[PDB]
């Protein structure tokens, strides 16, 4: 019989041009078959970093933390050094420029007990919150796959998560990063310091690819190659033109 | 002091370079104040053509007529002129396709008595549905204006159209049509082989700006001028690079 999964070592090359190395996993839905370079570390498990905003924002706007997307989370006047920062947000814009203290206060409110709760209703990687409660998705206990990343998006593509019908859909707006008449990408990027994180979905008129992709990443300069590498990988396999 | 409506004729020089005639609208959210290059055509009132399948598939989702944005309607084996339409489709590439057949079905469906009762509770243009149910939008009664449709996207944008907080984003979702790092535009598209429309909205992160334009359109091979004039338009206002 056919497989579910398969691996193609080719993508490493996308990865070897930037002197990188890293995986992408791809997910047909229509096919239901999956595709990477790296079964291996498809399934090892990383801290989701930025990644989380996704299931704390579904958190945040099921409990009424966030009202909608337009509600205003005025800037605390600390100058940060990430310029994009140093104003009000909202929940689109606090998605696009990944800004931390915005979803720190969303942890604070939602507190240890609900948030915990939460992430094992969701089934999302270990269901492990130990550490800050407004830290632990950068250096507490909580760990992924990028397997996992595309098991939960699944989900959330679907409505299926244990959270509103509206909280999933108020999330997937304020993922969208690009669309065009080929295609629209839903995603959110991360970065832990040592490893860099791009997961999502690209919505084609008859099918919708998941990915998941993760990557060694020592400095900032290279975040650009999460949403490169990938790229070519879905240029490689024809998804996009 | 400052009016609601200011006349900026130099828009009339993206018309003319083009051998054109017609009319952009745009209404800035945050200052409640509008701009147009003909006041006069902007209130004229013209027949909505496939701009009708905002309000068509409003109604269809609250109705259940459309269960959701995924299912799909099969191709009924007519092959028409249009090769994008014979196949099957959901609301997403219905809408993008302006597949007419569908939005037909739709309106049979929903039937003359909700119909009607729905484009009132909308305060939708001329609110006349005389002729066929399924081609009024297209050769009956229904007119409405440049201003008309602004008004009717501003209270989709704002969820406060007379149904569920779901379909409207439902639609919402259904009209993106470009997404980048600078801007989101929700819009759709028209022509009754004698005007062609362009209505929707720009998200920028700090504020929304509405559009409608409609033009002379005596032939189809002009029909790219819809968008083309819209964005000159929007950049020479600096509302998009
Ligand atoms: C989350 O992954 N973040 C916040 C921000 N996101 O940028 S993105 O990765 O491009 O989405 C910057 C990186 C990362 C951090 O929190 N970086 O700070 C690490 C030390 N506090
Ligand atoms: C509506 O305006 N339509 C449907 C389709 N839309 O193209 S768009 O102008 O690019 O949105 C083609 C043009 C127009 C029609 O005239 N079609 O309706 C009659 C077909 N039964
Ligand atoms: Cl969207």
């Amino acid at each position: 019989g056919p497989k579910e999964w398969q691996e193609n070592k080719s993508w490493n090359a996308h990865f070897t041009e930037h002197k990188s190395q890293g995986v992408v996993v791809l997910w047909n839905e229509n096919k239901q078959q999956g595709f990477t370079n790296n079964l291996k570390r498809a399934n090892q498990a990383f801290l989701p970093a930025s990644t989380f905003k996704i299931p704390n924002s579904l958190i945040a706007l099921d409990l009424g933390v966030v009202k909608d997307e337009h509600q205003v989370f005025k800037w605390d006047g600390q100058t940060r050094d990430i310029a994009t920062w140093n104003r009000d947000h909202n929940l689109i814009t606090a998605m696009k420029y990944s800004v931390v203290p915005v979803y720190q206060e969303f942890a604070r409110q939602i507190g240890e007990a609900r948030m915990s709760k939460m992430l094992h209703a969701f089934d999302y990687g270990n269901e492990d919150i130990s550490g800050n409660v407004d830290s632990f998705w950068l250096d507490g206990g909580i760990r992924i796959s990028a397997t996992e990343q595309i098991s939960f998006l699944r989900k959330l593509y679907h409505n299926k998560l244990h959270v509103s019908e509206r909280s999933q859909r108020i999330v997937k707006q304020a993922m969208l990063t690009e669309a065009n008449g080929d295609y629209i990408i839903r995603a959110k990027t991360g970065y832990d310091t040592k490893i860099g994180w791009w997961v999502g979905w690209v919505e084609l008129d008859d099918n919708v690819w998941f990915f998941a992709m993760n990557m060694d990443m020592p400095t900032s300069d290279g975040l650009g190659l999460r949403q490169a590498i990938t790229k070519e990988v879905l240029k490689q396999e024809k998804i996009i033109p």
